């Protein structure tokens, strides 16, 4: 076993007393008189709190000459004392920080400070801060009006935090209880995670990285492990962003076909806030159309205590919208005959979502992705809308296509025939839905579709 946690702080003399600022107070009151009924979350903001103190310490030390400490974040569960406590290695708090900040910092407000006195008594705190000549600090509330603040010798670099649990929050100080928990949550944690002096089986958020550093064996594992599946990724788009939002993101199409499992799909892309779990599903992370895309999305703007169908959801499912439809328009490019494969095999998808789409701006976006066969290409050579819009000659200012089974039969239509005097291009559209397709499209870059049947 591995442990760091234990009584090594003493207190030489008395405490100071201080009240906590009317707004703060007013937070603890509402938490005092609340009913949560997911608790379980202050465990997550507290160990995401820990890994925001080790990136600070261990980025100042790379930028100066130093050499790398031991940077860990350990919890430990004290069911005798109905206690759980979380100590990590990190940058600390000075003295200034425990007595003004606490309550009001954010992370980008006092993430795992309500949390925790919604599940406590007490909290019990020691912070030295990593700067050196750093004394050792001890800070108690029981979440009142009142906090205490004294220097205390034996304080390691970093910050404990030791919870006082409420007699209907003991399941808190169960090792299993709390396994799960982090396993649920706080699985991608970055720094080294030890419960009770075992290590904890983390997993590595490739999705932080820059995306050229990513190499195709780490999608195709990681991949195969958000979908839970045994092929490989036939598309993969790792989106990095920071304006509007910010977004760190993989988005996976499988290689095979869709089957009945994903049109009826509940859950197809995870979503975190800076490594910390927000949903396995995806109310929609993604618009409904995009379901069959596999992944997972990270935005820390999403705040960490949520119940989502916020303007912020709305800004990202459109953000990732756009950039999804311009992937595949560059893969199209890029590679048309893979393309062509991934239109064939996933294209009913696309026509859901111009059918199902409110806005007729999200209608065009979508029916970009589309191709078709044409009168003036080659048979099973595609085209798509933009396409055949850029051939269009002067005096012709519609878009003309035919529904019909195959080539052949489009070909020998009557009215295709006599349309073939006068060099206007038809396209030939073969799949079932493509009828109400282009009947709810409509237009296209202020051409109007015009079936050459009725
Ligand atoms: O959740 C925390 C917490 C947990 C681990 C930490 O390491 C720190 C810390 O020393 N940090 C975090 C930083 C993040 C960014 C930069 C520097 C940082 C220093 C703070 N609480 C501490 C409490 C203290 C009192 C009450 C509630 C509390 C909750
Ligand atoms: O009155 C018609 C009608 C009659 C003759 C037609 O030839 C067409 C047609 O399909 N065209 C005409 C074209 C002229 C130039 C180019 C292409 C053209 C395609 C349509 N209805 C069709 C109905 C279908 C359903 C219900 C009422 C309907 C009435």
């Amino acid at each position: 076993l591995h442990s760091i946690i234990s009584s090594t702080e003493s207190v030489q003399g008395s405490t100071s007393k201080h009240e906590f600022q009317a707004e703060t107070k007013k937070l603890l009151d509402i938490v005092a008189r609340s009913l949560y009924s997911e608790k379980e979350v202050f465990i997550r903001e507290l160990i995401s709190n820990a890994s925001d103190a080790l990136e600070k310490l261990r980025h100042k030390l790379v930028s100066d000459g130093q050499a790398l400490p031991e940077m860990e974040i350990h919890l430990q569960t004290n069911a005798e004392k109905g206690t759980i406590t979380i100590q990590d290695t990190g940058i600390g708090m000075t003295q200034e920080e425990l007595v003004s900040n606490l309550g009001t910092i954010a992370r980008s407000f006092g993430v795992g400070f309500y949390s925790a006195f919604m599940v406590a008594d007490r909290v019990e705190v020691y912070s030295r801060s990593a700067a050196p000549g750093s004394l050792g600090y001890q800070w108690l509330s029981d979440g009142s009006g009142v906090f205490e603040i004294a220097e205390a010798s034996g304080v390691r670099t970093g910050t404990k935090i030791i919870i006082h649990l409420k007699s209907d929050c003991k399941e808190f100080s169960s090792e299993a209880r709390v396994r799960d928990v982090v396993t649920k949550y706080s699985n991608f944690v970055s720094f080294p995670l030890y419960l009770n002096g075992r290590r904890m089986n983390t997993l590595q958020a490739i999705w932080m990285m820059d995306p050229k550093d990513v190499r195709e064996w780490q999608h195709e594992e990681f991949y195969r492990y958000v979908a839970q599946a045994h092929d490989k990724p036939r598309y993969t788009l790792h989106y990095k962003t920071d304006a509007p939002l910010n977004i760190r993101s993989i988005f996976y199409v499988p290689d095979m076909k869709p089957s009945m499992f994903d049109v009826s799909r509940e859950s197809s892309v995870a979503l975190y806030s800076r490594k910390v779990l927000i949903q396995t599903k995806a109310t929609d992370i993604l618009p409904k159309w995009l379901r069959f895309i596999r992944g997972v999305v990270d935005s820390e703007d999403i705040p960490l205590n949520l119940s989502q169908e916020s303007a912020l959801i709305r800004k990202l499912r459109d953000v990732l919208q756009q950039r999804l439809i311009k992937f595949f328009i560059d893969q199209s490019k890029k590679d048309a005959e893979k393309y062509a494969k991934f239109f064939e095999d996933y294209g009913l998808f696309m026509r859901e979502g111009i059918v199902t789409a409110t806005e007729q701006e999200v209608k065009e976006d979508i029916a970009k992705l589309l191709r078709y066969e044409s009168s003036a290409l080659p048979s099973g050579q595609l085209t798509s809308l933009s396409e055949y819009a850029s051939r269009m000659r002067a005096g012709t200012r519609n878009i003309y296509y035919l529904c019909a089974p195959n080539r052949h039969l489009a070909e020998h239509s009557p009215y295709y025939e006599a349309m073939k005097k006068k060099d206007t291009e038809v396209l030939f559209c073969f799949e079932q839905f493509d009828e109400l397709t282009l009947l709810h499209l409509r237009e296209f870059d202020k051409k109007k579709l015009i079936s050459v049947e009725t």
